[PDB]
């Protein structure tokens, strides 16, 4: 009956450095499902599905 | 009965430093999903599901 | 009845540095699911399913 | 009845350098599942599963 | 007689990225000299003396 | 006599990523000289002396 | 007589991540000569002296 | 008379990952030299003296 938060974190990203020198970055998807390159994401979730990078071929019922 | 927040942090994202140099980025989809490139993102939900980079490749029910 | 949460850090990324040199990356996908490249990355998830790099072939039902 | 947390971690990923130097990658994906590449990723949760990297080939109910 | 320069560089800075995150920074000079904090400086010079961050204390003939 | 320069680098700095953070940085100088903080620096010299951080107490001729 | 330079290199410094986390940094100085914290430093000279990183106390002639 | 240079390299500091965590770090200089945290310097000289971190007490002539 007293919670008390106080600088508290959940779910945070910081300090983040990235460099990224490529000669050819090339994705072919013929019916699929692709993610790619996902940098310093946070979420938070309360009574749910919590999902970052999530790829499903298909979903054929 | 008594909740006291104090300088909480939920679902936050800050001190990010991104370089990206390519010569060629190709992406080639032919009835699929893709997601690329996601960066410094947050998020918080409350009573429901939470995607950041989600990529189906198809509902056929 | 008296919880008292002081600095405290659940699901958190900091202080991280990269460097990626790369002459040619590919990615071919045909039907299936392809996830790559997750980099500093943080959640957290009350009364759910938390996932961050996942991939699935396909849910044929 | 009196929780007293205080500059507590779970889930907690922190100074970390990475350098990464190739000619060449490649994925060749054909009604499958592939994760590659999970770098500096935290997550918490509670009441529910987590994942982190995983790959299913698929699910034929 | 015949010099050809093509895409060449000299003195030359490309692709940086910095954060700084501090409470206090002070600096307190008495007679003296203080440089802080140089970043991302380039020059060429000819037939000269070419310098970035010099302090000398003082010059008394 | 057929000098033949191409993508030539000659005092070059590229692909520089920093972070910071400090709580208290202090400098106290007292007829000196101090230099700090220098990221990033690039420079050519023909025919001369070419100094990048330097620091000299003083010169009493 | 037929010099020919090709992607040569000559003090070139590149792909650097560095991550600096103090609580408390001083420097004190009475009379004398401090360099600190010199990162990512690249020159060239021809025909002179070259210094980078150079504290003399003083020069009392 | 036929000098055929190609990726040749002199002087070159590439891929370099640091993390420093400190609490205190202090430098306290009376008259002298001090010199300290030197990280990725890379140079050149021709004709000349090439120092990169250096410390000289005094000079007295
Ligand atoms: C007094 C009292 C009772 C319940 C209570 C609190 C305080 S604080 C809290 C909570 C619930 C979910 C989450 N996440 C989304 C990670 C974080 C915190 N609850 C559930
Ligand atoms: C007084 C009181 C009671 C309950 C309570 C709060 C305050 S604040 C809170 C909460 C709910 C969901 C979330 N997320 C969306 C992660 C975060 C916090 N609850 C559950
Ligand atoms: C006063 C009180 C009672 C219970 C209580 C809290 C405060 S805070 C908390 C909690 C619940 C879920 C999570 N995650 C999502 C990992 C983290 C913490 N509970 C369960
Ligand atoms: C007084 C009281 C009662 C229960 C209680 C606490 C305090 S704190 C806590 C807790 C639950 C789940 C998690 N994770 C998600 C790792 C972390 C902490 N519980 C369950
Ligand atoms: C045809 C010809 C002959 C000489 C010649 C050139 C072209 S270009 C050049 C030169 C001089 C100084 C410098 N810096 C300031 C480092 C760089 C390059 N020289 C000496
Ligand atoms: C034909 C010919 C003759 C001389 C000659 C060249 C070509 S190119 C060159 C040169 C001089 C100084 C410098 N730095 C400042 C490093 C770089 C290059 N020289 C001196
Ligand atoms: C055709 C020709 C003849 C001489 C010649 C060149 C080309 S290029 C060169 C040279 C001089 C100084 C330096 N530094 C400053 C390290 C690097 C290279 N030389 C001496
Ligand atoms: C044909 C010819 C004659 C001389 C000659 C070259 C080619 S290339 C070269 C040279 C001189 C100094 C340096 N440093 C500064 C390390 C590097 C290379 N020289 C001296």
């Amino acid at each position: 009956v007293l919670y008390v938060g106080s600088k508290t974190k959940e779910g945070v990203v910081h300090g983040v450095a990235t460099v990224a020198e490529k000669t050819k970055e090339q994705v072919t998807n013929v019916g699929g499902a692709v993610v790619t390159g996902v940098t310093a994401v946070a979420q938070k979730t309360v009574e749910g599905a919590g999902s970052i990078a999530a790829a499903t071929g298909f979903v054929k019922k």
